């Protein structure tokens, strides 16, 4: 109802974690796990909650299902004080089932559930835009017309698009419609030409890589290379579940940047909080606040 | 930690633990490739797990079966408990913090069955006796499923002169865990798939244990059912379905078991209530892993005719 400063456009989901010995599974046909936690979560549910953690005002607006999982985030969020505004499908609730190991390895078995061509009432995320200074679309389908809209509203505009091939066609309206991209090096061939076209056909101010315990890298128009941001190890705290990772850098990247408009320190900002979620298990269970994000940052 | 639920009247079979939440996913093809994000057809979250499945199938067959196990304050415990309302099955249950069991199955278009099996349960709890004492005092026959507490359960529904059944389900024949319940019940159950010296296994169960019988579940193979009297064990010719095809074999067993126990109930008849176990287990392959449905009477003895 009120002024937001990042607006997240779909990406809330419930995530099933198994905790499994190691990657591939071995062959079996019954193998006994420790617990199998169920969180809300999802690419935009993460950077939701991050900037709220760090005392920044977010809101979402995405399609859920009249589940029993749809109503778990309905006052999951309502737990926080984070707005959100839905609209409800049939075919319900988008959730994942992720296996995870003890080393860090991550698989996603995704489901998208919703049908690939429904599009939801532009209102959803056009009374969200009048209220929004900045625009965080995640790569739901529809959610590119929310993209659309928001570049034409004059919003900063945002979106990750995870381990993308660098050559489909899906992401690639997000890819060059956002003015900060950010993607993971995890399926990327050519990640300096990808980069390169992205630069040339989209209107990307700047190129955000993340590339897990390497850290992540940062291209720039005026410079040839990326910049390279080292993964932050955070004393007291050690790695446990990188899922959830991506969406905390995102989140402490945007609320730093909203505010200082300085890209590298904010790219420092996003490494920690990244780091910050790896010491926690369950995909966005925990995020940084912003004195110990301040702390951390001395560092 | 004191029983609630819904109990009252006379049951037929009760079922003693088992009853827990399945997450199934569809996969292309197992083993699992290597990737970071594939996606998958809905994944459906139903009520499932080994005793489940006894007292549903029980159910399905005209009979009247009943739930005695812990569940959690879960949603998922909740789940279970007006699912089992929305049949007209009786459970009786105390709550553990830990919550209520799960499993991820992940399942193919060829019916291949991985399952990430959570307990849950702290292995060294038991529920109060008053669990299970109720149920076996307005009970004919009980089932007790091989949970680590369940062990006090048989035992007790033993002194109490009722017909007993367990399902093993994979033991090598030498671990301690599964003793209790293989040399405590009238009727066991037990799946060849880790069984490494069947035969010495059986005559050690027959020797050292009350088995009055031992039925051997060996998939796609049929069925073996030992006595002691006759030293070779006789076989059960796996049963094919006119109409249905074999799909999915998740929960074949349970489905054999509780075919088996309500024919047996009533004949006592060996031989013929492991030929209707094998047509029970047999609809459960051509059920998919998602579909809750077991064979009823009527087709139970139709093909029990042929
Ligand atoms: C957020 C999500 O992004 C990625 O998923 C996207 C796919 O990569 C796209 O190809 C597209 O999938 C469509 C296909 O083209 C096609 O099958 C069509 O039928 O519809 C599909 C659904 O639209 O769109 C997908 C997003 O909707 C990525 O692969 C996936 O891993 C990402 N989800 C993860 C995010 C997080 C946290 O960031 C975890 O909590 C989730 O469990 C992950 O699944
Ligand atoms: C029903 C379940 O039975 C079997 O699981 C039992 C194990 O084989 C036992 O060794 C014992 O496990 C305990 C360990 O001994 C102990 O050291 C600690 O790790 O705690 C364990 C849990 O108490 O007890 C287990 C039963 O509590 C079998 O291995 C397992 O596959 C069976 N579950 C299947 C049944 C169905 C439906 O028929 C499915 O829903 C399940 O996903 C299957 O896994
Ligand atoms: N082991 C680690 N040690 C330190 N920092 C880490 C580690 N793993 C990840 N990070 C940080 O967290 C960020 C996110 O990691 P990464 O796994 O590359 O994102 P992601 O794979 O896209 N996760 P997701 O958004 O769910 O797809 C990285 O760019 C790092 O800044
Ligand atoms: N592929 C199949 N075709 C036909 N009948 C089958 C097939 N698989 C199993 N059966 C029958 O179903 C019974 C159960 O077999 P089995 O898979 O060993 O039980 P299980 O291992 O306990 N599976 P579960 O129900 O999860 O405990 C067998 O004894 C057969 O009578
Ligand atoms: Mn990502
Ligand atoms: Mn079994």
């Amino acid at each position: 109802m009120t002024q937001a400063d990042v607006l997240v456009v779909g990406g809330v989901g419930v995530d099933h974690i198994v905790r499994v010995k190691s990657l591939p599974l071995p062959v079996v046909d019954s193998m006994m796990v420790p617990p199998i936690v169920t969180v809300v979560g999802h690419t935009g549910n993460g950077v939701a909650l991050g900037v709220h953690a760090l005392g920044r005002a977010s809101a979402m607006a995405d399609v859920i299902g009249d589940d029993a999982e749809g109503r778990l985030i309905q006052d999951a969020y309502s737990a926080a004080g984070i707005p959100i505004t839905f609209v409800t499908h049939i075919s319900g609730t988008r959730r994942s089932v992720n296996l995870v190991t003890e080393e860090g390895q991550r698989m996603s078995l995704y489901d998208p559930r919703h049908p690939f061509e429904f599009i939801p009432d532009p209102s959803l995320w056009r009374e969200g835009i009048e209220r929004s200074r900045h625009v965080h679309v995640s790569i739901m389908n529809w959610a590119r017309y929310a993209l659309r809209d928001a570049v034409a509203a004059g919003r900063s505009t945002s979106t990750d698009l995870h381990d993308w091939d660098g050559v489909a066609d899906y992401h690639k309206d997000f890819a060059y419609g956002a003015d900060y991209v950010f993607v993971s090096a995890a399926a990327l061939r050519d990640e300096s030409g990808v980069v390169a076209d992205v630069f040339a056909r989209g209107r990307a101010q700047f190129v955000v890589v993340m590339a897990g315990s390497e850290g992540a890298r940062v291209w720039r128009r005026s410079d040839e290379l990326p910049l390279r941001i080292s993964p932050i190890s955070i004393p007291g705290r050690p790695v446990v579940d990188s899922n959830g990772a991506g969406d905390s850098f995102v989140a402490a990247f945007l609320c730093h940047y909203l505010d200082h408009g300085d890209i590298f320190g904010a790219a420092r900002a996003g490494a920690v909080g990244g780091a910050w979620a790896c010491g926690t298990l369950g995909t966005h269970t925990s995020f940084v606040d912003v004195e110990t994000l301040e702390r951390l940052l001395a560092r």
